[PDB]
């Protein structure tokens, strides 16, 4: 287990990720790297709990100095960001498949009291058999514990993926914030466009969404079956907004498309 660091796979904010190949067995891994001088104990801890085929497999960590090394699964397929052609998206049969695995993944976390708080195509990586993994638990947090649900109030994410409640309320439920970002990943995948800067009332493109002006981009690039689902996801009232159990019922979600 003396790995050589090869290519830089990217840095969200917290630290740099390298591909690391093992000298002797050649097992490829991803090493996240974080300089605790130039929140992060919590990422390790959350990664210790996780075990699903749609979450990036945590392998371990060694401190060894000022740096912190996370040993994570390797997604040779890279980010879902790159399967989205800008302004067109990707074929509807693959869009669905990745949404099935996103939904799978998120059910799992949400079922173990964990919310990601940054679902976005750059944090959905694809492996060798093109399976979607949820990555980066830097902004993750427990919302349910001892079967008590706690509200989050701390604002974090990426504006275009964030839910309105999070701009407009002082505390909010964690599940709906992740269903929203899942809905915006579905928009991205099907239209290849983010629909708005951020879901504020001050924003034309969002005001048009609440006004059901579905004749505009990026909504006119989407078929009425997945478009119906989206209407149910980007509801502005998180108690009105569809749940994951009920997205599993949606017509588009169960429409046969993918071989
Ligand atoms: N686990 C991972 N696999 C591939 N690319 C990554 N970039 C960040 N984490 C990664």
């Amino acid at each position: 287990e003396d790995w050589d660091l090869v290519q830089t796979l990217g840095e969200g904010a917290y630290g740099e990720v390298q591909l690391a190949v093992n000298r002797v067995t050649e097992e490829a891994v991803a090493v996240k790297i974080v300089d605790m001088k130039r929140n992060i104990k919590k990422e390790i801890c959350i990664n210790k709990m996780l075990n699903h085929e749609n979450v990036v497999k945590f392998y371990g960590h060694r401190r060894e100095g000022n740096i912190q090394y996370l040993f994570l699964e390797y997604c040779s397929g890279g980010e879902l960001f790159d399967r989205i052609e800008p302004d067109i998206g990707m074929p509807e049969p693959d869009a669905q498949r990745f949404f099935h695995q996103l939904m799978a993944g998120v059910v799992y976390l949400h079922g173990i009291g964990i919310t990601h708080r940054d679902i976005k195509p750059e944090n959905l990586l694809l492996d060798e058999r093109d399976n979607l993994k949820i990555s980066d638990f830097g902004l993750a947090t427990v919302f349910r514990y001892n079967n008590r649900e706690r509200l989050l109030n701390k604002m974090c994410g990426t504006l275009p993926y964030v839910a309105p409640e999070l701009l407009k309320r002082r505390e909010f439920h964690a599940e709906p914030v992740d269903v929203w970002s899942c809905g915006i990943v579905l928009t991205a995948m099907l239209a290849g466009e983010l629909p708005w800067d951020q879901p504020s009332d001050s924003c034309q493109e969002y005001s048009d969404w609440k006004e059901k002006k579905t004749y505009l981009n990026p909504w006119k690039k989407i078929d009425s079956a997945p478009l119906a689902l989206l209407h149910k996801i980007l509801v502005e009232n998180p108690s009105a907004r569809i749940t994951i159990p009920d997205i599993k019922k949606d017509r588009w979600y169960n429409k046969p498309l993918k071989k």
